[PDB]
């Protein structure tokens, strides 16, 4: 690959595969998505 991809948002250590309807935040996973819900109070509906 041309190595165009970007990094989780969250650890940054491969790259994203979502990304939050809030936080727009590109995780990797959903380990990463429920991540930052904890301590950013988010719930992941765009208007939660
Ligand atoms: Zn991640
Ligand atoms: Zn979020």
């Amino acid at each position: 690959g041309p190595h165009m991809a970007v990094l989780c948002g969250v650890c940054g250590i491969k790259e994203f595969k979502y990304k939050c309807p809030r936080c727009l935040v590109q995780t990797c996973s959903l380990e990463c998505s429920k991540k930052h819900k904890t301590r950013d109070n988010c719930s992941g509906q765009t208007h939660d």
